[PDB]
């Protein structure tokens, strides 16, 4: 969590998507 922190959560959120579909 460097600058994006409420977007990095949903754009990482559909990264642990991909991971855990």
């Amino acid at each position: 969590n460097v600058e994006y922190t409420f977007t990095g959560i949903y754009t990482f959120e559909s990264l642990i998507k991909i991971l855990a579909r």
